[PDB]
Order: structure tokens, then C-alpha cells, then sequence
């Protein structure tokens, strides 16, 4: 299948890795490090491999080659209290089968059209509120009121990342 290919198989344990090493390093200060655009979210990926926090080859985007990026933003509009990991170049099918393969271990879920530019792209970890129906935006989320992805739905599995390619997706948690 497709979640068992090499690429999917390396996003899953990258996209763990990462989101451990961010929570260790920074739940306990209760802010993440701003990132105010796409080269800051790239650098932060990249400093964690150099400090040693995750591998090299823990840091990359399979479907790229690139690092993937970590952007800080607002939970409960309160800046940077939560972090997300942004996976793009994606095609239709690879945002399915990730965002189904790796969502239950994040609280977050942003799927865009192209890359997120500015921690604005991103919305708010705790009031923006989710609409799997859509199959494009925020599809998961703590908020009151969100319709989380849910697999059962054939609507939210037909719409999951519509539009057109290449998408990034942004894992978020805080």
C-alpha cells in the first residue's frame, strides 16, 4: 500500500521525531521559537539536527529531499504556543495517504495549496475551528466546535486535500 512506501514510511517516523524533540525542548519554557516566514521555519528544522536533537535524515521531507519546516504560532491568540511541521511538494494522493497515515499523532491538521509563507497561513492552534468537510484548510483542531477529520464520513474522505496540487501540510501541536 501506499502508507507502507519508503517515503510514507520515512514522513511517519520524521514527523514523530521532530514533534517529540519540539515538545521536550520547549513545553517546558511554554513558548516555541518565533519563525516569521519560510526560511526562519527551515532554519529551525535544520538547527535541530545540528544540536542533535533528531538525525539529518529525521529533519527531511521524503517527497523533497528538503527540510521540512517549523513554524511557531498562536494557541488561544497568545504567539508561538504552538509549533507545526509543514510537509509540502505533495501530490493529491501522497496529502491523503500522509495526513491518514500521521494524523492521529497530531491535534492539528492545515492542509493548503502551496506553501505556507507567513504564520498568519497558519491560523490558531486552539480557536480556529475545523471543517473536514472541506477537505482543505484546518481539518482538525482542539477548538470547540470543529468537525475533525473522520474516516467514516465518505465525505471527509472524498474531499480530504481537494484542489490542486502541490499541497503542504502543517502537523501542529502545543
Amino acid at each position: 500500500s501506499h502508507m507502507d512506501s519508503q517515503n510514507m514510511t520515512k514522513a511517519a517516523q520524521n514527523l514523530n521525531s521532530v514533534q517529540i524533540a519540539m515538545t521536550q525542548t520547549y513545553r517546558s519554557l511554554g513558548n516555541y521559537p518565533a519563525t516569521a516566514n519560510a526560511n526562519a521555519a527551515t532554519q529551525l528544522a535544520n538547527g535541530l539536527v545540528s544540536l542533535g536533537k533528531v538525525s539529518a535524515d529525521e529533519a527531511k521531507n521524503p517527497f523533497t529531499g528538503t527540510a521540512m519546516g517549523i513554524f511557531s504560532f498562536p494557541r488561544n491568540s497568545a504567539a508561538n504556543k504552538a509549533f507545526a511541521i509543514t510537509v509540502g511538494g505533495l501530490t493529491q494522493a501522497q496529502c491523503k495517504t500522509l495526513v491518514t497515515s500521521v494524523g492521529d499523532m497530531f491535534p492539528f491538521i492545515n492542509v493548503k495549496e502551496g506553501a505556507f509563507a507567513a504564520v498568519a497561513d497558519l491560523g490558531d492552534f486552539e480557536t480556529s475551528v475545523a471543517d473536514a468537510a472541506t477537505g482543505a484548510g484546518v481539518i482538525k483542531s482542539i477548538a470547540p466546535g470543529s468537525a475533525n477529520l473522520n474516516l467514516t464520513n465518505i465525505t471527509h474522505v472524498e474531499k480530504l486535500c481537494t484542489g490542486t496540487a502541490p499541497f503542504t501540510v502543517a502537523f501542529g501541536n502545543s
